[PDB]
């Protein structure tokens, strides 16, 4: 009854290998109520996947990691199940962290306040008859971390916002109080109340659908002509279940609930040469700290993928309109409580579409008759989560210079707070309606780059833009114009701790320092292309600096270890940011070699969000971006076979007479 | 008899305007032998525009700018033509400046570097025999400034290349030397030949057509399927001679030989509050500095924009597609040295297309059917130039959000010198193939932006993100995390000398102190959101530094002034750098209040590029960008009233479909 080897080891758990770990977890946990909280695949070890991959090794086992909650016991259990013989092969109890919180677990938090006598006491005295607290809602929060709980308890905390009618967005009305719930009991055992108490706000809701705004400016505008864009042919990209193969680049595309997209096993084909890139690279953390330090705000600094989880948070993509024209489509799959396979439809959008010109060059001489212009086309793999008011689009971009971009849009809702009549909102946050506080917030992101540039033993480095140091009018610098690029390569994890820099321009590589460009004399590399990087704006020794550790640096390179995934911690909620765990772990005393090795490269980058009322009552969409290209990995522009979109050349142009 | 009045008073001189000026400079000149270098509009003075647009006041007088040389003289002469009068009104002798660079000033140097005898020797020299001479090329570069002859000569500079085939890339092969031509002579008068002589490349050209990558790498790729874009019921935008209207924004689009696009009178029609946002903003310049200090590459850092000109290098668009879609084409008009107009077909394009989400948001308490989603479209103005070897993509971007951005992408070939068999490229440049050495150098630009921020008198700030100065556990921040904007408004000019920097996430904003928005209690304003901002690497005091004396700050504002259009000066080519003009001049002392006022904003934006072999034999486009973005300016989103793609409320998914006194979530 052991299910079905899936068609390639990296391909995520199907809904059979989920219902079999989850038979096998209940059986080894015989007559005890248990409840499930992650099934996932845990992926081959590197080395492994690597030899199967290129040296005609065998398959690695097919294992399911899992996280339980058992009833009236503390924390969680974890362990692995080996599905080929259908038994748990490794386990252990963890009293004293919590995991992370599930749709099934977020979803119930409504009821619980909406019950609670006194959470209805304090909605009667903020301005709303107990009768009708079927307007009152929440967004469910993980209660992040409260130092008057600790881990003792499995907690959430409730955002109220009062909606007048069911279609109103309700971020225009958030109420002052915030409940604390004990997500397995199910109670509200305290509620943060604050010293100067606002009543519901009485104005009119701001809201955005259609029928909202003609009621608000009269009308909708027409109806615009229609853009067409249409692959009447199909598309160049190939599938083979998970397995992508696009202009020679060759990938596959995994899911979790976690991290949600996976790339893995990225090479390139050089005429003929496949030349591994990298082995994967993923979101693997974030964390949107709030600016008020005003109780409780301290609380929102959400770990999105940690706490949450971009897969489980992921929208069906079908009805959407973000994936237009020829396109594939990949499911989800992961566990509910009960230990049933769920589905989500659409989760994961491929499509190809222009993106403008690849290169052009006219020659003057003959007023721009021989000249060749080549468009270029992107490959984008992408996704939507939403975390409660926040939207988050996320698209992987493979270009035809061989580049690699991640680019992200963030819309939806303003997460707001009440202002009373007279309160100013500033300098934490701005009033963007009468009585709505935007508090100001960062978004922060860890990309994890497992490279393996042109195969194995690589080095990173910072590179800086640099005058010549010796001055205008000397022999070596006489007009003052020589500049260089100072290349640091990192010798220990210490001295990859680095942040973006605007007065050097500052990049980073990803190189192969066993090999050499037999061009330039320089070695194999990608170069990370990037600049939104803000500083962590929290102090050192800060609840979110804590919590975080990898957001202090731009640039964070550890060796490499099976399992190094996630850099706040395996178990994020509630976390106090106390210990060695997560990428404090990796980073250890520093000392430790990253020249010439396996190593994983985590970059911080993200944006700083100061709130205006243009992102009200529903924001148009913010752009991140940063980009992998690659520097003296190729011997020349690699598109250059790609048939131009026109071409003349000299000669050409002179028999046109 | 004078030629008829435009449609607009900031439309391009017509072609027949360009002839009722040059036949009333001829006159002026009567007898004398001239040669027209610039024939272009002289744009009204701001007040008197405004004036005209929006307060009753007479049609400014239309009047074009003149530039000419004349045989025998030094310098140039300039000046104005009142083109209803057909007469000179202004006139002045500059007998110490040089002028922009024409295509025709261009033309003939490789045919006077071919047939020099002292050319001729040194390509012998070099390897290439005299009897191959027509395989030599050559790039025309202004000599930018050579101190040798200052601006006493009108001077050029020789980027000599070798071609086995008249179909090769001829950058794999440059040569070691570099010819010095009098370009109203036509004569080469010195070359440059360096201590160390590197004869020509015996390596096979570096080619990129498909019949040379067919030979190189076997075949080309399989033809890839279409992917088309149709109007089928037409576009959204409404064009009125040069007037654009298009998701409420109103502007004119006008051309001009130097900076090629020029956007003016940019308003957006806030539901019937017709709000002016820009007078005028275009691109003023450009200095592309190479980072070689070895003799004669310091004189390689061309102005683009100034010496010569984003309008007269642009290709024609008709033969790409260089801009796919459904397109709105305009053509430019220019003087030849004759005086007789020459038309540039399809300079300008104008399309809208797709631009992603617009917004979205879904409620997670019904599986996400309760759902807006509304697909954004952006309106793109677009013209490519090019500079001898390169290419700069220019696309004016205007967004459904109320924000406007410009991006560029390059393209086009490195810049390519000769490296000898066993010398090293680095560090100023980078071996791209086997002897050649492309230098490091940056590109930079100056955006230049004349604000009316929802209306007249306006400021601008640094804005920088700052943790609170209250240490954590503090009763004023406790945990820490406290933080703001610090906004730092400039009062005179020296204060806005101003650089990005990262540390605070640095923008700047642009501003109307005179207004604020009900909502936040700030002014109305747009944010500048501009992150690739390069320092100038060449030194203080440099040649570099003083031709570009903007280039030096990512952000310099000045007062208003009329005629403040070009930061390094109006006649640009062969200047050493030295004397008060162009930005030198308008920041004069620093002293002057620039603070709720008419003020000009220039920023300085680029990269700095460091050559590898992925970019040649021709180079994948780079990109650059820069967002301009409404911030206090509306008091909630501008888009929300356009249709969305997809929309169903929570009351129409309940219907779709058919603890506890009250029911929890639906998801629960
Ligand atoms: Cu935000
Ligand atoms: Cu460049």
């Amino acid at each position: 009854a052991a299910p079905a080897r899936p068609a390639h080891p990296l391909d995520p758990l199907s809904t059979a290998e989920i219902k079999a770990a989850t038979n096998t977890v209940k059986s080894y946990f015989a007559g005890k109520k248990i409840s499930f909280n992650t099934v996932t695949l845990r992926e081959p070890a590197r080395k492994a996947y690597i030899q199967w991959k290129e040296q005609g090794g065998p398959l690695p086992p097919r294992l399911a990691y899992y996280v339980i909650l058992e009833a009236g016991k503390p924390g969680v259990k974890e362990g692995l199940v080996d599905l080929a013989s259908l038994s748990v092969i490794e386990t252990r109890a963890l009293e004293t962290v919590q995991p992370i919180l599930t749709v099934e677990d977020l979803c119930s938090t409504e009821e619980v306040i909406r019950n609670d006598p006194a959470v209805i006491e304090q909605c009667v005295l903020s301005g709303i008859p107990a009768n009708e607290m079927h307007k009152v809602y929440c967004d469910p929060w993980t209660i992040g971390y409260d130092e008057r709980w600790g881990t003792g308890k499995r907690l959430q905390q409730a955002l109220v916002y009062y909606r007048s009618d069911e279609d109103d967005s309700q971020y225009s009305h958030p109420l002052d109080f915030c409940p604390i719930v004990d997500t397995e009991e199910k109670k509200v055992i305290f509620i943060d109340i604050p010293n100067r108490r606002r009543k519901v706000s009485k104005h009119k809701h701001a809201n955005f659908y259609p029928k909202h705004m003609i009621e608000k400016v009269g009308a909708m505008r027409p109806e615009a002509p229609p853009i067409n864009v249409t692959q009447p042919e199909g598309v160049s990209f190939k599938m083979t279940g998970n397995v992508m193969e696009w202009s020679n680049f060759k990938f596959h595309i995994g899911f979790n609930y976690r991290e949600g997209i996976v790339l893995s096993d990225v090479s390139y084909n050089d005429h003929g040469n496949v030349r591994p890139i990298f082995h994967r690279i993923s979101l693997s953390e974030m964390i949107v700290p709030y600016g008020s330090p005003e109780f409780p705000h301290q609380r929102k600094h959400a770990l999105d993928i940690g706490e949450y989880g971009a897969g489980y948070m992921t929208n069906p993509l079908s009805l959407g309109c973000d994936c237009k024209g020829v396109i594939h489509y990949l499911d989800a799959h992961f566990s509910d409580r009960a230990g049933d396979p769920i589905t989500v439809k659409n989760a994961v959008c491929i499509h190809e579409e222009d993106d403008g010109l690849l290169f052009k060059h006219s020659d003057f001489r003959d007023n721009f008759a021989t000249s060749l212009v080549t468009r270029a086309t992107k490959l984008v793999v992408s996704q939507i989560f939403t975390a409660a008011n926040y939207e988050y689009c996320l698209y992987w971009v493979f270009m035809q210079d061989g580049a690699i971009r991640l680019d992200i849009r963030l819309t939806g809702i303003l997460n707001t707070y009440i202002l009373g009549d007279d309160e100013e909102a500033g300098p934490w946050g701005t009033r963007v309606y009468p009585n709505v506080n935007a508090h100001n917030h960062q978004h922060l992101f860890s990309l994890r780059i497992d490279p393996r540039i042109d195969g194995d033993g690589n080095s990173a480095a910072a590179c800086d833009a640099k005058s010549s140091p010796y001055p205008l009018g000397s022999p070596e610098n006489m007009y003052g114009n020589a500049f260089y690029s100072e290349k640091t390569t990192f010798k220990t994890v210490k001295d990859s701790l680095t942040n973006y820099e605007s007065a050097t321009g500052r990049s980073w590589d990803i190189f192969n320092p066993n090999k050499v460009n037999p061009y330039s004399g320089k070695p194999p590399s990608y170069k990370l292309v990037s600049t939104q990087c803000p500083p962590l704006l929290a102090k050192e020794g800060s609840l979110v600096a804590k919590r975080a550790p990898w957001a202090s640096h731009s640039v964070n390179v550890v060796p490499y270890k099976d399992n190094r995934l996630y850099p706040s911690g395996d178990h994020v909620p509630q976390w106090s940011g106390d210990g060695v765990r997560g990428m404090r772990e990796w980073i250890g005393d520093g000392s430790e070699n990253i020249d010439n090795t396996d190593i994983l490269f985590f970059h911080t980058f993200g944006i700083t969000h100061f709130p205006a009322p243009e992102d009200f009552p529903l924001m148009p969409a913010e752009p991140i971006t940063l980009m992998l290209r690659p520097r003296h990995f190729f011997t020349e522009n690699p598109g250059l076979d790609i048939q131009p979109s026109y071409a003349m050349t000299t000669s050409e142009a002179k028999r046109a007479v």
